[PDB]
């Protein structure tokens, strides 16, 4: 059979990072994807997302100004930005594809599954490897009630050839938000249904309010404490079943999308074959993300249960610190900074460390500075109605705990605090530290 | 009075306010209404006015890519949207100054009203131009005050304000030249960063006239023709308005300063550590109107602020420090910089490492269809801190403070490459740049 020094299942994020770094210190390296090389972030998540978010600014920036000094709000050509975010994507693989070359790296087109502890089935073949890598991501969930093979993937959002009259998201987290707002501005009806009370349950919910607030305004309709036990075909629409604590409610729209928690894409690798251990959350891995039983094998980015964020950084990250003690041997323990999160609404929500519930749970001595701030001259100027702020000290060393914001550029501003925290700033040199002005990030020594 | 203070400007406004809340009796005086250059004629208006810019240049840089229509600014709606802003400040500050039982007084020896301890903030004037018609000229402020836009707009400088003001210009349809004495436009700024902003100006339909002194201005019916001599020609410039963007010198020189015996230079009030004048110890001064190692910024005549503030409430027990400076001129794209430039930290004798790149193909350029992306770091070889970064493109004046902070904190580069930013984000090439 073929020997390799590594063998990486997936190049995403996490994989790329493995395969370029060992490749570059000489090793043998095999590597396979079922889809094309690029992982979820380049082809289909952050990048093409961030990318139709663009045409959508303009248009919501344009609207904020409209009779101030704009006269025209412009309409997203939909066909337009598409073929815009194509480019993007149809590039990031013949590029990954050129660098795999350059590098010694035997490509693979196959999915992966495990055969025993140290070979795994590639199409036909039974690639045996020295050190294999758990690289695989998140898939989407399965919605497991009649006609949840009707509801569309995020990947089939961002490939849209047309944009529906009207969409509803089923999920409550950062992907229904952000798509309901871009499917709002692009000019469709748009609903939500989210099983729990609170909507972005995770995140500080007198941040959450405002922006709830501003996705009212924006037309799109928010479903709360409501499961969803069907989709049926209606013609060319469909219609989605969605039980309350007693009534029902049936809802009407020309695509249904799938905007669940993302399980870790673990379940169909034959893991037991190989005596890896693993739970619902991913590959079960020590301080070297190295799997607690089989030593031979390695994971990084959303398959792996670690303490990361499901964040593309995050999963870089980890992706050092894999190949580290991979090519030299295990001396390398994972050390997370903050990990900053953006929900990629307008207006932007984003969130760096600990909520207030969480710092009290840890029993830290905290003070809380929450603020609704809309009158700001910064929110007032680009006329964006939802501004505030709640950042927690720890009240013995005055240094940040977390900070959580809404508002314009809070996912550029959200990194002034990752900064604070990572360098233990005290609470009064942020305060007498000179900003760039009018700018946003010139407000933080005021939201402390 | 305890202090009595000349100018309620940023300065004005800060040591009048924190002596107020200790029990002092404080007595303060402007001329203009109570806000200072920034808040009424300066940096807060300027970018409300940009806003409406961003809007038109947005929707251009995604045109055939997702916008098909580009707003045209409304000059008189972002004007009277600016007014309100204007207007609504000086009332506010009011206010202010009665809630803590701080005397308002509306006009312009050792210590002649006295008092105890008196405050020179008085901030900066627009160079008077002392050429054959530099009085038609207009002030920045007039620019900020257009009832109606001109077809036409020369400035006169190659300064922040001149950049700005004719990129605003541009953007809102007219055709603009900037006449610079120079051999560099933005001669502080590091030169392999301004090439990319002179680039995109031109791009913008701008004239940049360089190695130029201007010796007349002559008003020819509701025209203006603007004389101008090289090391060759006499070139002539004809404009329905011509602007003042030459440089601010300190607000001091009408205030009878000899009569005081309080040192100056032509640079502003001489100053020691304690923001006290070298020589007459019951005088302080602060903002543009001080000669201290302060750039001219607002958040600097904040700080200035404090520092006199407490040396005045509990006696002289504070030396003025200042942090890292980051300094921003508002084109489109941005430009900005934080800390020391190539040859300044080379006059220093710092052995430094310098990371240069343009880089108009990375995401954050290329979504937003930016030309212009590059940056410029300067480290200190030795501690692997950071010393300066330069940047122009997208978010700059937002990225800048991440640069600043990581100076502040003496942040080892290699922590900036291994810290987590929100991607995607401009934040998150930063380890990219170093
Ligand atoms: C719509 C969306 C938007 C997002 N937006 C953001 C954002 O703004 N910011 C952010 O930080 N994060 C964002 N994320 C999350 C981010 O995409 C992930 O955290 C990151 O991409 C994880 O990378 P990974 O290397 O762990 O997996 P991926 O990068 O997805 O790579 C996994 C690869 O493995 C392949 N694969 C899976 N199973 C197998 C198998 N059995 N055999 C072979 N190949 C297999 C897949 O085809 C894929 O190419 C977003 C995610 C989504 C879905
Ligand atoms: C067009 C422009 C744009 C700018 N943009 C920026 C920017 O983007 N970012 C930034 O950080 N900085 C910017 N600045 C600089 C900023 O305006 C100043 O640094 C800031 O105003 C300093 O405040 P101060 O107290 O020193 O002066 P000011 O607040 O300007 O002065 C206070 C007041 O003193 C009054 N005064 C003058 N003489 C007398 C007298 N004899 N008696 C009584 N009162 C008097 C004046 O009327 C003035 O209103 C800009 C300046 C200008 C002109």
């Amino acid at each position: 059979m073929k020997e390799y020094d590594v063998f990486i299942i997936g190049s995403g994020m996490a994989g790329m990072t493995i395969a370029n770094k060992c490749a570059s210190k000489g090793l043998t390296v095999g590597i396979t994807d079922e889809l094309p090389y690029g992982g979820t972030c380049a082809l289909r998540g952050c990048d093409p997302k961030k990318v139709i978010i663009g045409a959508t600014e303009v248009r919501d920036f344009a609207k904020r100004l409209k009779g101030s000094g704009i006269d025209t709000i412009p309409k997203v050509n939909w066909k337009d930005i598409m073929a815009f975010k194509q480019s993007f994507v149809d590039e990031m693989p013949p590029k990954v594809e050129k660098g795999y070359k350059r590098n010694g790296i035997d490509t693979f087109h196959s999915s992966a599954k495990f055969l025993s502890q140290n070979t795994l089935e590639i199409g036909n073949e039974k690639i045996k490897a020295k050190k294999i890598v758990i690289a695989s991501g998140s898939k989407p969930r399965v919605l497991e009630f009649e006609g949840g093979h009707f509801a569309k993937t995020s990947a089939d959002f961002l490939n849209l050839d047309e944009l529906p009259k009207s969409l509803l998201f089923i999920g409550g987290g950062y992907i229904a938000f952000e798509f309901a707002h871009i499917a709002a501005r692009c000019g469709a009806e748009v609903t939500i249904v989210h099983r729990g009370n609170n909507p972005l349950e995770n995140f500080e919910q007198d941040i959450v309010k405002h922006l709830v607030s501003a996705t009212k305004k924006l037309g799109v309709k928010l479903i709360l404490n409501t499961d969803v036990t069907a989709i049926e075909k209606a013609d060319k629409k469909f219609r989605v079943k969605g039980k309350s604590a007693e009534k029902t409610e049936y809802f009407e729209a020309e695509a249904v999308f799938n905007s669940a928690g993302r399980p870790p894409a673990i379940f169909d690798l034959e893991l037991e074959k190989a005596g890896i251990s693993f739970t619902k959350k991913g590959v079960s891995v020590n301080e070297h993300l190295q799997n607690t039983s089989n030593p031979i094998v390695y994971a990084a980015g959303d398959a792996a249960d670690s303490e990361g964020l499901p964040l593309t950084p995050v999963a870089v990250l980890e992706g050092h610190t894999v190949a580290s003690n991979i090519i030299k041997g295990n001396h390398k323990k994972i050390s997370y900074p903050p990990m900053p999160t953006v929900v990629f609404t307008l207006p932007t929500m984003a969130s760096v460390g600990y909520t207030e519930s969480r710092a009290r749970e840890l029993n830290y001595n905290i003070q809380v500075n929450y603020k609704e701030v809309g009158d700001w001259f910064n929110a007032k100027r680009l006329n964006v109605a939802e501004y505030a702020f709640k950042t927690i000290i720890d009240e013995e060393t005055q240094t940040i705990l977390g900070a959580h914001l809404i508002g314009p550029h809070t996912e550029e501003t959200i990194n002034l605090f990752a900064m604070a925290i990572k360098t233990k700033m005290k609470v009064n040199d942020i305060r007498t530290m000179i900003f760039s002005y009018p700018t946003l990030a010139s407000d933080i020594p005021h939201m402390l």
